[PDB]
DNA sequence: CCTGACTCT
DNA sequence: ATGAGAGTCAGG
């Protein structure tokens, strides 16, 4: 707990040196528009700390920041990125960032701080944020000698931990998936975050006007048809109107009382009208509080932008997760709730949505995984497995998915609500047409237990410690995350190549079109309307061609005036 | 704060 | 026991 540094007040030319570790630092979650508190350099000439009011209004560090040959060093360096952009200063130069490299090695760590990676090294010569920081109400920056020495310690553990970082991703062949792919997506996305996707609240104001007129009258119904007023909301509450008062049987139970899921209610449609009233009922009500309030709740209102932020180092499988708002979970599955995207809309007059997907993508990188000789010449052949297999085609996609990764006899009969019996013939009969995919299921499972972990096509990493576990279910849960991790993280490794693929396409082309949103395995811009033929053909061709697998990549798209029209 | 609901891939 | 990966919401 010894380190001396300079407490700076002005920037000096031996802080603007080539190679340098970077914290700038941001103590709010959401860091979009949000206070930068203070920043640390640490290089070959020694440690310092600066203040942002000082370094960011300095022209030669400002200069600096955005110098590419001047390399940084960072822990979240997207992060960072975005939080100077809406300072209006470009960061540029990221060669090494400890947050992806930590995710990539462990992503079971949940690490999230500079202390927690450096955990990893036994390296403790650093304090977590909580910390330093405190949490909720007391959340606050201390006085400056402790904020200073801690983003300095922050920095000078970036510093030393690099090489052993680096050292043991080369070990594992994963150099390459951190510098090649990971880091240069991180700058693709703080692109996308900061561009955000602009909204049409006049629109989204009067859908919830309706809404709520419609969720009173609903509302009302399911209290005539309960024969009292109660709170449909509450599991707790509904549960005794269904079970209690109007006598309708159980179905399942949680620990802490009867289901009410959608499941359980659909199965309860013989009994009584009611059911499907709640429903619909909770349906309206979601829309109404997640969609519609609270999506307006973090619209900027000046600009009418939303801005999520991408989570990069959070899913256990390589996929990204979308926060505040979650723009991967917007409606689309029904009508009634596929409308609020008729509210995302353009950034500039003129300009249009353009949407692509991956066909089956999932089914596609398996065949190439598991060489199902049948699967992989179904794909040669284009044709179209969930239709074959086949709201028909909807409920037929979760058949395949559900089949390839392991659903059970009781599963499959309860989803499709047919005979259990008739549920596991079905099953036998699926991997009787792809035994290939059957015996990679077997295999991948073994070797899981004699290795410990499981891997991606780009070599991405997941640890099952678990899978050997005595206990069944503990067992089991894991033999199923041997089946399926590999195959959606490799589709997570095929997409995010194909974003940076696609992006040095675009400047390439010298295309005013961008990124606004990923959605697992798909990618969604906007751009303007001249440049749709072009995108036609460029957006596909580059998602197609960003990996080379047995079976051929294929992708849908549509353009048009909203999210909605693409 | 956890649970169980609805939302997506 | 009973495909897997996510986030947000109201209720309690
Ligand atoms: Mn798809």
């Amino acid at each position: 707990a010894k380190m001396a540094f300079t407490l700076a007040d002005r920037v000096t030319e031996e802080m603007l040196a080539d190679k340098a570790a970077l914290v700038v630092e941001v103590v709010e979650e959401n860091y979009h528009d949000a206070p930068i508190v203070g920043i640390a350099v640490v290089n070959e000439h020694g440690r310092f700390f600066l203040r942002p009011e000082t370094a960011l209004a300095d022209p030669q560090f400002v200069a600096w920041l955005g110098d590419e040959t001047k390399k940084k060093s960072m822990f979240d360096s997207k992060r960072a990125a975005v939080a100077l952009k809406w300072k209006g200063i470009e960061l540029c130069g990221v060669s090494f960032d400890l947050l992806l490299a930590a995710y990539l090695l462990d992503p079971a760590q949940g690490v999230d701080d500079v202390a927690a990676a450096a955990k990893m090294k036994q390296y403790e010569a650093v304090r977590p944020d909580e910390a330093v920081y405190g949490k909720g109400a007391k959340r606050a920056v201390p006085d400056e000698p402790v904020l200073a020495e801690h983003l300095v310690r922050k920095a000078a553990a970036i510093w030393e931990l690099e090489r052993p970082f680096l050292d043991e991703l080369r070990r594992n062949e994963q150099d390459r998936l951190l510098v090649e792919l990971e880091q240069p997506l991180s700058s693709i996305l703080a692109e996308m975050e900061f561009a955000g996707v602009k909204v049409d609240t006049k629109r989204l104001e009067q859908m919830g006007k309706e809404l709520a007129e419609q969720l009173g009258t609903v509302e009302q119904r399911i209290y005539e048809l309960a024969g009292q007023e109660f709170n449909i909301n509450s599991p707790k509450q509904l549960g005794v109107i269904l079970f209690e008062k109007l006598q309708l049987p159980v179905l399942k139970k949680t620990k802490t009382g009867y289901s009410t899921s959608a499941d359980v209610l659909e199965k309860l449609a013989p009994y009584h009208e009611i059911v499907e009233n709640i429903l619909h009922y909770r349906q309206l009500g979601k829309l109404q509080s997640t969609y519609i309030e609270g999506l307006l709740k973090v619209v900027r209102p000046a600009t009418k932008k939303v801005h999520t932020i991408f989570n990069q180092a959070l899913t256990q499988t390589g996929r990204l997760s979308s926060t505040e708002p979650n723009l991967q979970n917007i409606p689309i599955r029904l009508e009634e709730g596929r409308k609020i995207r008729q509210a995302f809309v353009p950034s500039e007059s003129d300009w249009l949505i353009f949407a692509a997907d991956y066909s089956q993508i999932e089914l596609r990188v398996l065949a190439h995984i598991a060489e199902d000789d049948n699967l992989m010449e179904a794909f040669r052949r284009d044709l179209d497995i969930h239709t074959k297999t086949a709201n028909m085609r909807r409920q037929a996609k979760a058949v395949n998915y559900g089949i390839v990764y392991g659903i059970s006899d009781y599963g499959l009969a309860q989803n499709l609500n047919i005979s259990r019996k008739e549920a596991a013939e079905f099953i036998e009969r699926y991997f009787e047409s792809f035994p290939g995919v059957k015996r990679y299921m077997e295999n991948i499972v073994q070797e899981a237990k004699q290795k410990g972990y499981v891997t991606t096509l780009l070599h991405r990493r997941r640890y099952l410690p678990d899978i050997t576990s005595r206990n069944f279910n503990v067992r089991s849960f894991a033999e199923r995350m041997a089946m399926n991790t590999p195959i959606q993280g490799s589709a997570a490794d095929i997409i995010k190549k194909a974003m940076i693929d696609l992006n040095a396409r675009l400047k390439e082309e010298r295309l005013q079109a961008h990124l606004l949103l990923q959605v697992h395995d798909e990618l969604i811009l906007e751009a303007p309307k001249e440049e749709m033929e072009r995108l036609c053909r460029l957006v596909p061709e580059v998602m197609e061609q960003a990996v080379t697998l047995r079976v051929p990549l294929k992708v849908d798209y549509h353009y048009g005036s909203t999210w909605y029209d693409a």
